[PDB]
């Protein structure tokens, strides 16, 4: 697939807990690099960019790039603390997909969830139908305390192009369990 990949980390103080080794923040930040891969691996000219939704205001931290040192340096001192702003976060990504150089790329939003969502349930449906209207894919990863967001996905879900990852808490790295997920990167051959 030719996309263009809007990554969204959690960064809120939910994320400083050590119920996923060795932090639900780390945790994410090793399957962020994942995920990059996967898409860069996907097509030559696939982009991700890199946004936060927590510490209070969600932030473009890389505009699309194939450079994941652009987002390693981007995430270097990078606060974690405040709340997150998860339908903030997925519209800004909306728009940050606008500005895509190439636009025959597809849109596409990969977001964590390790935080309470802010808006209720009649919003987040809202969301999805407007995600799903301006045709823009997206998968979550739901980590912490673990149904809105399946419908969420439901109301998305165009062409089995959206997915919902949740994964408990445990004792195998995060990474490894989205790897072996359906947004996995697969093999190659």
């Amino acid at each position: 697939v030719l996309e263009a990949t809007m990554i969204l980390i959690d960064n809120s103080e939910w994320m400083i807990n050590g119920d996923y080794i060795p932090t639900r923040f780390e945790a994410q930040k090793d399957t962020v690099h994942m995920i990059f891969n996967q898409k860069i691996n996907d097509n030559p000219e696939n982009m991700c960019g890199l946004m936060t939704i927590g510490d209070n205001s969600p932030q473009v931290l890389s505009t699309l790039t194939r450079d994941y040192g652009k987002f390693l340096s981007a995430m270097h001192d990078l606060p974690v603390r405040g709340n997150a702003k998860f339908g903030d976060g997925i519209q800004i990504a909306q728009l940050a997909l606008k500005h895509r150089e190439n636009k025959i790329q597809r849109q596409r939003i990969v977001a964590f969830v390790g935080s309470p969502i802010v808006e209720d349930e009649k919003n987040l449906i809202r969301l999805a139908k407007r995600m799903k209207k301006n045709n823009v894919a997206i998968d979550i990863i739901h980590i912490g305390e673990l149904s809105a967001l399946q419908h969420f996905i439901d109301a998305a879900n165009s062409s089995d192009s959206c997915h919902l990852v949740s994964i408990p808490p445990s004792p195998q790295l995060l990474s490894d369990l989205v790897n072996q997920s359906p947004i996995g990167q697969g093999v190659v051959a």
